[PDB]
């Protein structure tokens, strides 16, 4: 089957440099000192909790950062903006500045049923290891703030970016059908104008 799930060997190149890890799920960078995740992920975390930038399976990462603010979208969609303190609590390879160690994504022009997407995140938490995966499959439908795709995802993928074939952002993963078969739908939030505005409003001003 051409819908594949594979481990990402090196996480220090684009697009993996846009992805972050919480203790047990995923997020991704949207702007200066600012990450996007799901509300069902951010509910587990508080001010002072830590996130790790694109950790690899061999103790390497882009630094460890402290949460400074959590802003939950007041609408129904499963979207949460998290701001971090700019200076790392564990230096990244490109220095202490969060923004020097990570890369935000460009929004795609849109998405259509049938196109290939890629969900990038940490599907399963491990004792003292982070294992980044990429999972591919087709878009099934796009309607309003919903994007549905048939790519394998697990619990830890909550908050993962959903990218098109050219690494442009089409959605944020939040849920999946629990069925055992391969013809299983996964669900993301599609970036409608009011969700894009909410995110833009809540990027750290500096
Ligand atoms: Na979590």
């Amino acid at each position: 089957s051409e819908n594949q799930v594979t481990k990402v060997k090196d996480t220090n190149i684009f697009p993996y440099t846009g992805v972050v890890a919480f203790k047990s799920a995923t997020g991704f960078v949207v702007g200066k000192n600012t990450i996007l995740t799901n509300k069902h992920v951010s509910k587990n975390y508080k001010v002072g909790d830590r996130i790790t930038a694109h950790p690899n399976s061999d103790k390497g990462n882009g630094g460890i950062y402290s949460i400074k603010k959590i802003i939950n979208y007041p609408g129904k969609e499963d979207v949460s903006v998290i701001q971090v303190e700019e200076r790392a609590i564990e230096r990244g390879p490109k220095g202490f500045n969060f923004n020097d160690n990570v890369t935000p994504f460009k929004y795609a022009a849109g998405a259509k049923a049938g196109e290939r997407i890629k969900v990038i995140g940490y599907p399963h938490p491990y004792k003292n290891k982070y294992v980044l995966y990429e999972s591919t499959g087709p878009v099934m439908s796009v309607e309003g703030s919903s994007i549905v795709y048939s790519a394998h995802t697990e619990r830890g993928n909550s908050g993962s970016p959903v990218l098109n074939s050219n690494n442009e952002l089409v959605g944020i993963h939040f849920a999946s059908d629990v069925k055992n078969d391969d013809n299983r739908n996964a669900y993301g939030v599609y970036f409608t104008p009011e969700i894009k505005k909410f995110i833009a409003e809540n990027i750290d001003k500096g």
